[PDB]
């Protein structure tokens, strides 16, 4: 019928037994001490992230899963740059919820564990799974807050997690289904359901050609799938003339590499080469659901990178919207090409800040893996705001260098103004970022390379195996704090 | 109490049984750059007669293939008793450093700083733009960072997260594995491996693989081995003595 | 204190509820129906291989793990060539035992589940783990039969499984510890503890040179680790003159490939390139513990294959004990070289049958993976005996062709009588087997290529991740049936 997830902390030295949360101690009382008695009989105490299931304790809750929360007073961890307490909660709740799902129970009530937003994030992120195309599926579990106190915190958590889950769905979906047009239509419907203060323009190829986006066009032409330039507006500020914050996302729905073709091994993961677009767009949908009082513009060039009789050829020279020429030495370095045009266009909105996200380089994954998103920025103020936000969400960011040293390696070019791959193979993520800087004149610009946090195997406990949707929540948190 | 410096001194790295490719392998004669930089820094500090006690430690050897070489899968015991599964014999720097770092604790040092031309991943990460610094002390990071601003031989901080430690302690046969479960974040997992041999509150690991050579990036250095970041190390010691 | 593992079958159509085993129904009675009541409350029924834990049902058994046994009347599966019932039991019991271990309980009593030997095999194979070199270890669990009926079947199972576990330990152990000498000394002590009717000779290099084993010597010389030729005798027949069954095993303690050097990726697994020697030797130890009334001889050439200033060089020609010359075109095809000499020597015992086992070719893994061991034999009688035995143990065998078509590809040789790698890359396991046949004149010879069943990830439910020790039990079963 209905399941229940309860938390218990690790025992502190001067305590006689590990302490339950408020909901845990109360439940124990409701069942006349039966919960504590059975936990004692079952064996060793529960450590952070571990779970244990007890049956028949109450007629309304035939299955009760107790989860280990770790140390009660865990706050900000200086070594890890995150709030440890929140991370323990998200992981423990996800584990509890999955045990309830394995038991095939359709609904679960969750202990707020001293921080309802984090508990909600663990349940919602933890239970997610993309199974639309399978006949064999797990039971759909409805998770709700146990109790009626602090409902707003719980709901804030569901909102944040739902935002990241949308990014995951968009990324996980096979490319033949998640085409440039389909992605745009899904985002449009999600933003419009979130708020009536929105405008969406799924700009077609003719518009792209009118905007002189020759760099973006050179990439798209190799494929038979039509390209689109997604532009979204969220008018949340009281003053309509208030300059917007602009977000830009790389939307390659599928990257085969083009003529500079990729190796077969694990190339299926390239259906998520639109993760940049998925994360910034989901962040705008959430900000819109939250009705944040700020104006926001989202831009996402979308297309496929395929080999054919009309594809980009190594050595070809293309002209960006701003007139700069680019020598396309490697057709698989296509993200920086489409972003050159999107970033130029971003300046037309005379924005307050410009933030782009992209699953850009294999070098970023080699650099930091899934530990943190790499952030390249010309503004320490901006770096600090993103960093602070990440400490709260736990979806970490780490700063990478924007030095002229790297710019030199991309402007040293045989045929044009700038080369799309550096002279050397060293510092791939840094030279890619340097390339993007040639298309930015704004004082507050940040580039997020999310190639390393594209997927999850088991690094983040509360995310099942698959596309991660990172760092959506950090983006939402940043916008939230910015609006205040 | 002395400040202790540790340097990887592989005079030549062929890779061993997990043999390297021929292309540009000659550059591996500089796989002792860690030892060269910390030792030169101590020589300079000594010429300057800085009023501080300093200890320098450098394990030195060659990594070659032969009838008695390390074999993939072999398990070895570090000075501190921890066991290590040698899955890849070319990840030899972390092996020699495990013992040198354990030994460093015997001097009951104020700080521990090691330098090593450790991973190809560091070069892929930052190239010759800056030396990667992994540290459990923000105070220490700040002192190294400030020094680098003055010398121009830049440093950039890299993450020491438990996330990476998990990938090296997940080991089939022993306490710790000498290469991670995945190929991602090579420099971070190597640093995590080293942390298992450090209990000191002020330790910094400098991966200088990317600043090993100079083609033309640093205008004032001709083509060849760079000797970076020696001056940043000297500046750090100078400021520390004052 | 003490744990209990009980089995339950899947419900048959005309039954009202799934049926417990005899021990399960009795336990339920002891606790006045409390087990059935709690299982009913907990949810969905237990399917094959699944488990569920119940706490506080009895003061002597604070943790009771019920395991799904599948269909009660599962017998020989014609599609799978095995006894399905036994496989369900082994897997279910292993799962139950591991849950008890995770709970950190030092001892468990196990339900015989209608077949005590299979239940014992699941518990013993299931709990095994090589952790001698780790500081962090799981609790040591002592598993015993629940009840006192059919103790001989239970013990037979512990014997068979212990035999396979020894092969696993020998294979898993790092090569710097598991050297040719060390392997020989460990086997010697195990055989001698098993029976006083044994003789072991750890033949040194000088003996190998006297026996004119130039092929085996060419492989060993590249390494600084001394080679040994292990010879073991088990005199179990009442008639000492009774011709022995001879077993031969490839004992490469570490295979780097030599001058024809292997790639770095996963080369650590080559510490198990002595699996052939480990399996035939463990089989002889078990047969000896069982005091089977048959004479058996075990032969295992042991050495390392390393690159150095004195290693085998591609193109070198070496002379086998029987005088045939071999062109060593690829130094990584070293197993067939050492086996040429061991097989020649095997004929000196004027054996009844000759069985060799070897982790010989990557081609065998590509051919059948871990599904079955490949068997090449010139005797259909012998094939049938091995096949029948495998149906009982579940550690399957599959016949591979010994055709002259393959022999032609190895005798077509530029410089010598036979080439150590075929003219073409096709049918690697078949040409390797053809090569071995040139050193065999016996009418009942079987070659077992176990390269594909060297390791286990999760294919065999009851074996944890690591070296598998397959197909030891099939070898023991064969010897058992042969003695009767
Ligand atoms: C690893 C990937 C993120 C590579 C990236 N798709 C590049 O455009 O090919
Ligand atoms: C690129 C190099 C610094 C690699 C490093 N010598 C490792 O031990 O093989
Ligand atoms: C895959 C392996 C079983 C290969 C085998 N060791 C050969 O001698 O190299
Ligand atoms: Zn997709
Ligand atoms: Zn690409
Ligand atoms: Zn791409
Ligand atoms: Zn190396
Ligand atoms: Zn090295
Ligand atoms: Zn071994
Ligand atoms: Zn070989
Ligand atoms: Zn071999």
């Amino acid at each position: 019928t209905k399941g229940l997830v309860l938390g218990i902390y690790s025992k502190e030295k001067e305590e006689d037994e590990p302490q339950f949360t408020s909901a845990g101690e109360n439940f124990n009382k409701l069942v006349s001490g039966k919960l504590r008695e059975i936990l004692n009989i079952s064996g060793p105490p529960l450590k952070a992230g571990k779970t244990r299931t007890f049956y028949g304790l109450h007629e309304d809750f035939p299955s009760v899963v107790v989860v280990g929360l770790g140390k009660k007073t865990a706050g900000i961890d200086e070594q890890e740059n995150w709030h440890e307490g929140k991370e323990n909660i998200r992981a423990a709740v996800a584990a509890g919820c999955r045990q309830i799902q394995d038991l095939e129970i359709p609904s679960v009530e969750v202990d707020p564990c001293g921080d309802a937003q984090a508990a909600a994030e663990g349940a919602v992120l933890g239970l997610y799974e993309y199974d639309d195309l399978k006949q064999k599926r797990k039971v759909v579990v409805s998770a709700k807050l146990h109790g009626s106190e602090d409902q707003e915190a719980w709901q804030r958590g569901v909102l944040f997690a739902s935002g990241q889950n949308l990014a995951r769905r968009l990324m996980e979906t096979p490319a033949n289904e998640m085409t440039p047009t389909k992605f745009a239509e899904i985002v449009e419907e999600n933003l419009k359901s979130a708020s009536i203060k929105t405008d969406v323009f799924i700009r077609p190829k003719s518009w792209i050609e009118e905007q002189e986006m020759g760099s973006f066009l050179s990439v798209a032409k190799g494929s038979e799938e039509p390209p689109v330039f997604l532009e979204i507006h969220y008018k949340g500020s009281p003053n309509a003339s208030e300059p917007p914050l602009v977000f830009v996302g790389k939307g390659i729905t599928f990257d085969s590499g083009g003529i500079s073709i990729k190796a077969a091994a694990n190339m299926d993961l390239m259906r998520a080469d639109m993760g940049g677009a998925a994360t910034i767009c989901s962040a705008i949908v959430s900000a819109a659901k939250l009705d944040l009082p700020i104006n926001i513009v989202g831009l996402a060039p979308l297309c496929e990178n395929m080999p054919s009789g009309k594809a980009n050829k190594p050595g070809d020279v293309v002209r960006a919207r701003n007139g700069k020429t680019i020598q396309v030495d490697n057709t698989d370095a296509e993200g920086r090409l489409i972003l050159a045009d999107a970033l130029c266009y971003a300046h037309t909105f005379n924005p307050k800040v410009i933030i782009n996200a992209a699953t850009l380089t294999g070098a970023m994954d080699i650099a930091l893996g899934s530990g943190a998103t790499g952030v390249f920025t010309n503004s320490s103020w901006l770096w600090n705001k993103l960093f602070e936000a990440s400490i709260e969400t736990g979806d970490r960011v780490w700063r990478m260098p924007l030095f002229e040293h790297y710019t030199r390696q991309v402007i040293d070019c045989q045929l044009a103004d700038v080369n799309n791959i550096g002279k050397y193979r060293s510092a791939g993520a840094c030279t890619a970022a340097a390339f993007l800087k040639e298309f930015v004149t704004h004082p507050k610009w940040a580039h997020l390379d999310i190639a390393g946090v594209m997927t999850n195997k088991d690094e983040v406990p509360y995310l099942r195996k698959g596309m991660a949707g990172r760092p959506t929540r950090t983006l939402i948190e940043f916008l939230f704090r910015f609006s205040q």
